[PDB]
DNA sequence: ATGTGACTTATAGTCCGTGTGATTATAGTCAACAT
DNA sequence: ATGTTGACTATAATCACACGGACTATAAGTCACAT
């Protein structure tokens, strides 16, 4: 599949982790079904950014450090 | 509109000029129609991770050069 | 503790009461021990459906005969 | 496998969609965990009268109309 | 060249439900001794 | 006869998650016509 999506949805995953949230408070306050979050865990499914920009939101987290985050595990062995 | 997606347009015009192309040569390049690229230029779209993707090949950028200038740009 | 818990506790022995039965014999009518059957009618007992319907076997009543009563007893 | 279960499950389904429920409504205002309600609809599950009666709190319907349905599901061909 | 508009078609995102391993609370069952 | 106190062990009930189908909103991709 698509080479930056499954690193979106590993640090999607890793941040909300990292906070001790589970999915279901996360698609909680993205406001997104909790289908959705999982599917985006799951089968790194092709978010748009608007729906990037509310997990973001919900990971309690700014465009800035998700993408601090981002470029981390893009650079990763 | 979105925040973040203003500026992802607006780095991927800024990149786009840096480099000295047309929309035209973007939309070539990437694979994808030149009516769509206009489109997120002047912002009038919300793309997918997969096809930020295709306009970075498009760009020849790499990712992380990508964000590394997102960021800055997110930052005013 | 529960108000429906106690009514059908009430109601488990009254039954048992106008048939005549001991605990005992409730217990051994329906295999299960006098102890939780006991348990039960001084209404120490949160049962399951699946319990309760053995015990209704042991009182041999009909669960809707059972419910019927349930109901009334209920209502004050 | 027990006679009066599924009938008492056949009757929570039936309630809440009368009431334009969904499962996860009604777990919420039963009070207990959204895969519960599903498990008790979707096979028949051996509740406690103490779940049963948060159930019918949550279908927003007395012990008394519950048992009146209940018998009359009992009581058919 | 770039910017519209408007019009299909793919798919992103929603909504309601099923099915499942793992853990925790508690009912199911049965001792000993009471009265 | 029934009551009560511990127990052990089955299972009710919880919690975090995966997975599917069907439906709705919208992004993806392509026309025509501006400039």
């Amino acid at each position: 599949e698509s080479f930056l999506l499954s690193k979106v949805s590993f640090v999607i995953k890793k941040i909300r982790l990292e906070k001790g949230m589970t999915q279901e408070d996360l698609a909680y306050k993205s406001n997104l079904d909790r289908t959705y979050i999982s599917g985006i865990e799951r089968n790194s499914r092709n978010l748009t950014i608007k729906s990037l920009e509310l997990i973001m939101k919900g990971l309690e987290v700014s465009d800035v450090v998700f993408f601090e985050m981002l470029i981390k595990e893009i650079l990763k062995h």
